[PDB]
């Protein structure tokens, strides 16, 4: 519902690209109720990059399930527009709070409907090799991060997780 949560920062645009044409084509995966192709403001020459708006965040969801997009031939970079202010475009995120019992397959049968998995670190103590309590996953694609970190919560294997970007 919230508009941010609904728009597309689409980069790497053919320069020929309209906001017509891109709406033309974004609108194949939901009901846009906003595009617009960023001009400079003297020149209307493109930036090379706009925004896309859909009615609704599953639409958003069928955009980017839809990729990669080639949009008047050029392949575009879409990405969920920011809820925590750019863009920090990572495919690993840190997993706090899950505690001394939270193994791997609680993990992944969580975050796996967020996107491929391909790296899942439960992290263990050093010198002990007891769990810390928080684990870092990886996605072969940014966008499980971008859903993922949106969520106001995670409750995996009954913690309230703290779920957070990772650099």
């Amino acid at each position: 519902e919230p508009e941010q949560l609904r728009k597309l920062f689409i980069g790497g645009l053919s320069f020929e690209t309209t906001d017509e044409s891109l709406r033309s084509h974004f609108e194949q995966w939901g009901t846009l109720t906003d595009c617009v192709v960023m001009r400079d403001p003297n020149t209307k020459r493109s930036r090379g990059f706009g925004f896309v708006t859909y009615a609704t965040v599953e639409e958003v969801d069928a955009a980017m399930n839809a990729r990669p997009h080639k949009v008047d031939g050029r392949v575009v970079e879409p990405k969920r527009a920011v809820s925590r202010e750019a863009h920090l475009t990572v495919k690993k995120i840190f997993v706090g709070g899950i505690k001394e019992d939270t193994e791997e397959h609680h993990l992944r049968d969580y975050f796996e409907q967020y996107g491929k998995i391909e790296v899942i670190e439960i992290m263990t103590d050093r010198g002990s090799g007891k769990k810390r309590g928080f684990a870092f996953v990886t996605f072969d694609d940014h966008d499980s991060v971008d859903k993922i970190v949106i969520q106001k919560y995670h409750t995996v294997n009954g913690h309230n997780c703290e779920v957070r970007k990772a650099l």
